[PDB]
């Protein structure tokens, strides 16, 4: 019943958008607030960075600490063709995430509908 509130507090505040402007040869980055990224953008995550939303992974191989969110006390390894959740912690392997939900629309907000009836 305390976790049910804390789930939403774990969301990170900013995200890195990456934009191409010549061909696939040019890459340029913007850090933005979590309200300004959309569910059609692709986002960078760095060593030690936290997740603001859920999504699917399509570059890299980091180990992610999700021990509150999913309960895994043994941190989860990722790959291209993998999945992640908001409020988990990234390290060593640097990933690219395509966003399919926003800060309101997140599966993290979907879980707290289900975790209410768990008590």
């Amino acid at each position: 019943s305390e976790a049910l509130a804390k789930l939403i507090s774990l969301q990170a505040t900013e995200a890195t958008i990456v934009t191409l402007d010549s061909d696939n040869i040019l890459l340029s980055e913007e850090q933005v607030d979590v309200e300004l990224v959309q569910r059609g953008d692709i986002i960078k995550v760095v060593p030690g960075g936290k997740f603001p939303v859920d999504g699917r992974v399509i570059e890299g191989h980091s180990m992610v600490d999700e021990s509150l969110i999913t309960g895994e006390a043994m941190p989860v390894a990722k790959k291209p063709g993998s999945t992640v959740i908001a409020g988990s912690i990234n390290q060593n392997g640097s990933l690219l995430i395509c966003a399919t939900h926003v800060g309101a629309d997140t599966t993290l907000s979907q879980i707290v509908k289900l975790v209410e009836e768990a008590q």
